[PDB]
């Protein structure tokens, strides 16, 4: 017959675990009322920052764009973009705009 | 330093009196460069390349 009480924690998800790095180098341009501590949720804005990696190629998009390039042309400069780093929802603000995204 | 190259890039065609096109162009080149948009304020302002 057994009858044993074992000391046990409450700790985080660590499959619930998310680390969040800038995809290419920039310099911060704001950051948010936020430190370690604080409970944030899905969407909460971490920071603003300014990245010049893909500026170049977005160009040669717009560029694409004026002179209506090939579809599998654009289809190309643009999957290079998401393949540089940039975020695919980025992305879709560079199309709609037609202008170059930095911050 | 190395915001100069570019600097006189720009100072050279306010001389060359370059459209507002292809000046704003650099200065733009300058602010993803990293330079204080207030440091290239006073760049305008005094059409000299700051180096401090």
């Amino acid at each position: 017959t057994f009858a044993q009480s074992f000391p046990a924690n409450v700790s985080y998800n660590e499959y619930q675990y998310a680390i969040v790095q800038a995809r290419a180098a920039g310099f911060i341009d704001k950051v948010y009322p936020l430190t370690v501590g604080d409970k944030v949720q899905k969407g909460t804005p971490l920071l603003d920052l300014t990245i010049p990696d893909w500026v170049e190629a977005q160009s040669e998009y717009l560029l694409l764009r004026e002179t209506g390039g090939t579809a599998t042309q654009t289809e190309g400069i643009l999957e290079r973009l998401r393949l540089a780093g940039m975020p695919e929802a980025d992305i879709r603000r560079l199309i709609a705009t037609q202008k170059i995204q930095t911050r």
